[PDB]
């Protein structure tokens, strides 16, 4: 009967016919579901002398206020007769139109009619609600009609927890060389995970049967599994069940047409879905219906495009009916940097754990994790996995099946078919199951579609699991809530989308109005700026510091906004330059005006000075300034709340404003974007570099001796003259006896670090922490610090992309374990051989040891430690006293997507008694005939690439192709080296090649 009033928003979406609304969809504390259908409008803000002139008058009108409308081109000068920027004052309508209307000079026109609802009726994306009934009229069961929104939703209530439902889904579909095409290959699998509002969990698979034989079909229903001829007879609490295609696909239509809260998939937007949709359009005539709340509106499933060069392409459903069909490939791209976007190596990354060994040998491992073997609940992330999962991967390399599992709610013991090297303890990884799903297809039998079966409903659940360790669920609520839009727009539309909506309440709370008046020419603050270490290898601990939010603190400091900017001054020659620097100074003193050295815009100019009004602060300051206070607010609510649910609420509401304030420099130089300010933008670049500079200058060369830090540079505020005590001799709250030396050892766009003489890490923290107060205390200043990170002990490294290195946190002390940080790399078991591996361990000791004498130039430990590899090598090369074991790699046998490894191993098997079978292991090596001398050309190496089986023995005439896996080894030596003239000289020397150089 009645209606609960209080309800929680989940989602907001619209309806497109001619006769078109916007619908809310919300859920009750009970878990009943009201859907709220309102009139559309659109928008448009106008002044009052247009609002007075209007041809018929605006279906409705409000007032904003008196408002600035403000002249944003930006203009350069080559003197300093800047005229000042033109600004008028007017009062302001938003009229609401019921048909799109072309209003000749309206105003605020870049932002979004949906943001424009939510704002004037005063009713937040996310919010709850005790709805007042009097406003709503009931049109459907389930449905009601709101005139009046912002009365109906005037009383705001606090958050209550709601449950949701989910359907995560996964297919299978045939193939033998091509990539799959709808109208030839048939699905073979769709599997689905299903959560209720209870919590409860289903799980069920559909298997085609038109692809097994009819014995099979009968042993699968013998073996456990239910055969159904129709839609009508699936039973959903059979987790197997064998049906034809277009059953199948039926089912699938049912369930997709059904409103969960959420559809989720892996790629399932341009593949899954896609393919479902066009082989049910092929085999039956249907399409799959989606219907708005009323059934006013019914749609055929169709997938869209959005895209965005900076650059990708994103897949989206166009579902009318409040359900969210969400992407996780797409989402994972977006919002995380890895170097793989695999589901394979998502997975591997986020589900891992420590394993404890139980039994060992046979050709079956033990192990189990839990609180004691990790971290607290690592474990149980695991275990929740391991549910569903059938291959662990073991130590980064060794993939290998599950036997049994034994789950508990906090820990799992696991039993797992691989080698053995038993040590007390392992890392456990998790993701798919890995197989050759083309060489499945072409042997198809009744094991192994329930194989495949298996494997299709982890890919599925893994949806969930990754749901869950991304929280989308909240960041879904947080973003709706701070970019004032649908929880669906949310992770579809792109960031300069986004920020609209925190732009447009700023400009009615400032009662201002940017108008850019001109076509913007074109040219972005492109550059390519790389940062190079100042050596690879260290002997030394290295301090890590990080400014706090450079670019957003840059913006603030400077005061950097499009029309905070006063002027830009080009100079052509030195005399110009210097005339107007004079004057520059007479005219915009500090502390007032700030004024910023730009790479020129033009080639010809030889300075670009911006120049920018701190007095009044500007749009995008505040902006910023916003998005890190309600940040540093969230960061206190996630320590002071002790519920998990809402742990994760604020650590969301935390991450968004992270986001939505890192967006912002970006946005500053995109020509198609509210915030676009090529002069702010390029300062905001040149402020920010000058920081790293400053910064860098005084650490270099910097001592602690007796008590006093000796910074190597006064501490002059390089921007202007400054309040502050520049004496860079500073007490310290050090020992006396402390004496160490810092050098400037590398640094980037906001990070800094810092090599000292030692190798303490526990003085190394010590004098980090003092320093980090010194730095923020004495050096620098207004709103900028930096955070004392960690310390790295061996340091090596390439980038800030390829490094390797032991840290010790800022909480770390030490005698605790480390974190082991490898970044960017591509090798272990059989990539490389352990002749390599034994090499490149020595040579590392060997040069470690020669940086600790501090004697060298570049030159003197690269001529020391090439002469070294010379003897070595000649060496080997000569005495061959190396077993063969050295030289072997390893690697997997499998069907093509390669090519020329099915020419080794079919020969292989063509040619000897044992088969090298389509799933093992085998070994190789590089082996030449033994009356080859030391060759400098190279071939295609492949073809001594030789399988090493049990039974193989190393001819007479034979030998080991050493020069294969010395060019190699020095090629990483090299690397590791910092005078790049010697090493090539050397490389060409000995193998007639030029070296790589990972750049
Ligand atoms: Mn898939
Ligand atoms: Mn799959
Ligand atoms: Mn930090
Ligand atoms: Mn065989």
């Amino acid at each position: 009967g009645a209606m609960d009033p209080d309800v929680r928003c989940i989602n907001w979406f619209e309806s497109h016919g001619e006769n078109r609304f916007l619908y809310l969809k919300s859920r009750c504390r009970n878990g009943e579901t009201v859907f709220i259908r309102f009139p559309h409008y659109f928008y448009y803000v106008v002044t009052d002398e247009i609002y007075q002139s209007l041809s018929p008058p605006p279906f409705n009108a409000r007032p904003l206020g008196k408002m600035r409308t403000i002249d944003i081109d930006e203009t350069i000068s080559y003197n300093l007769d800047i005229k000042d920027r033109k600004c008028s004052v007017a009062d302001m309508w938003l009229i609401e139109e019921p048909k799109k209307r072309s209003i000749q000079n309206a105003t605020m026109d870049e932002f979004l009619n949906i943001s424009w609802f939510y704002i004037s009726n005063g009713i937040s994306p996310d919010g709850c609600y005790s709805l007042d009934e009097q406003y709503l009229t009931k049109i459907n069961n389930g449905c009601y009609h709101c005139d009046d929104p912002r009365n109906c939703f005037a009383k705001k209530i606090p958050r209550f927890d709601i449950p949701r439902s989910y359907l995560f889904l996964d297919i299978e579909c045939h193939f033998d060389k091509k990539f799959p095409s709808v109208f030839i290959n048939p699905i073979s699998h769709t599997s689905y995970c299903y959560i209720d509002l209870s919590g409860k969990r289903l799980l069920f698979t559909l298997i085609n049967e038109e692809m097994l034989t009819e014995q099979e079909i009968q042993e699968a229903v013998d073996r456990g599994c239910l055969r159904i001829q129709s839609l009508m007879e699936m039973d959903y609490e059979r987790e197997l069940v064998l049906c034809s295609e277009i059953v199948l696909l039926r089912i699938a239509k049912q369930l997709l047409e059904l409103t969960f809260d959420y559809v989720v998939t892996f790629n399932g937007h341009n593949f899954d879905l896609r393919y479902i949709t066009n082989r049910l359009e092929l085999l039956t005539g249907e399409k799959i219906i989606f219907r708005s709340p009323d059934k006013k509106e019914a749609v055929h499933l169709c997938i869209y495009e959005r895209n965005q060069s900076s650059a990708n392409t994103t897949f989206h459903v166009n579902n009318n009916n409040g359900t969210i069909f969400f992407d996780l490939y797409s989402f994972i791209q977006k919002s995380e940097k890895l170097d793989s976007y695999k589901l394979d190596s998502i997975s591997k990354n986020a589900f891992s754990c420590m394993g404890k060994v139980l039994n060992r040998g046979v050709r079956e491992m033990t192990f189990i994790g839990d609180d004691t073997t990790d971290a607290k609940g690592k474990a149980a992330a695991f275990a929740k996995v391991l549910t569903t999962g059938n291959y662990v991967t073991v130590d980064e390399d060794i993939i290998c099946k599950v036997i049994r599992k034994d789950i508990w709610e906090n820990g799992f013991k696991v039993v797992l078919l691989c080698p053995t090297l038993p040590n007390d303890t392992y890392k456990l990884s998790f993701g798919k199951d890995d197989v050759d799903l083309a060489q499945m297809y072409k042997d198809y039998n009744l094991n192994i579609a329930l194989d495949m079966a298996r494997y299709c409903i982890h890919d599925a659940c893994l949806c969930q699991y990754l749901w869950e360790y991304y929280g989308v669920e909240t960041k879904t609520d947080a973003g709706a809530s701070t970019y004032v839009l649908p929880q669906s727009m949310v992770f579809e539309y792109r960031a300069s989308t986004v920020i609209k909506g925190p732009l447009l309440k700023l400009l009615l709370e400032t009662k201002t109005i940017l108008v850019r008046s001109e076509t913007k020419q074109k040219f972005p603050y492109e550059g390519g700026k790389v940062f190079a270490p100042k050596q690879k290898m260290f002997s030394n601990n290295v301090l890590i510091f990080d400014y706090n939010s450079l670019y957003p603190n840059v913006c603030i400091f400077g005061n950097l906004s499009p029309e905070t900017l006063v002027g830009v001054v080009v100079s052509t020659n030195r005399l110009e330059e210097e005339i107007n620097n004079q004057l520059l100074l007479q005219k915009y003193p500090p502390p007032r005006y700030i004024t910023v050295h730009c790479e020129p815009r033009l080639p010809n100019l030889i300075s670009e000075i911006a120049i920018f009004d701190r007095s009044i602060e500007g749009t995008i300051p505040r902006l910023l300034r916003t998005f890190l206070a309600e940040r540093a607010r969230y960061k206190k609510m996630l320590k002071q709340a002790t519920s998990s649910t809402e742990k994760a609420i604020y650590d969301s509401m935390q991450y968004t404003y992270k986001i939505v304030a890192n967006s912002v420099y970006g946005l500053m130089g995109f020509r198609n974007s509210a915030l676009y300010s090529y002069a702010s933008a390029k300062s905001c670049t040149s402020i920010g570099r000058r920081m790293i500079l400053y910064l860098e200058s005084v650490l270099n060369g910097a001592e602690l001796s007796n008590g006093m830090l000796r910074f190597a540079n006064p501490l002059s505020n390089p921007f202007y003259m400054d309040d502050r005590d520049i004496n860079p001799i500073v007490k310290t709250s050090l020992p006396i006896d402390y004496r160490f030396r810092f050098r400037s050892v590398y640094g980037d766009t906001d990070s800094v670090f810092t090599e000292i003489d030692s190798q303490d890490v526990d003085k190394s923290i010590e004098i980090a922490k003092e320093l980090e107060r010194l730095i923020n205390n004495r050096v620098l200043f207004n709103n900028f610090k930096i955070e004392f990170e960690a310390v790295y002990k061996n340091l090596i490294m390439q980038s800030k992309k390829k490094y390797t290195t032991m840290k010790y946190s800022a909480s770390s002390n030490s005698k605790s374990v480390p974190e082991r940080i490898n970044k960017g790399t591509s090798e272990t078991r059989r990539d490389v051989s352990k002749f390599h591996k034994n090499m490149i361990k020595t040579y590392k000791t060997r040069l470690s040891e020669m940086l600790s004498e501090g004697r060298m130039n570049s030159n003197q430990v690269c001529i020391d430690i090439l002469r070294s590899l010379e003897t070595d090598l000649r060496s080997e090369f000569d005495s061959r006293s190396s077993p063969l074991e050295l030289f072997m790699l390893s690697r997997m046998h499998h069907s093509n997507y390669d090519n020329p490894n099915m020419y080794l191993v079919t020969e292989y098997n063509k040619n000897n008694p044992e088969t090298i079978e389509l799933g093992e292991r085998y070994y190789f090596a590089y082996i030449c005939p033994a009356n080859v001398p030391w060759t400098k050309k190279l071939v295609n190496i492949k073809t001594y690439e030789t399988i090493i089986d049990r039974s193989f023995k190393l001819g007479s005439d034979q030998r080991i192709f050493y020069e294969v896996y010395f060019k190699r080894l020095t090629s990483e030596i090299v690397n590791l080296l910092d005078n790049k003239v010697l090493c090539i000289s050397f490389f060409e020397r000995m193998f007639g090649s030029k070296p790589t150089f990972y750049e």
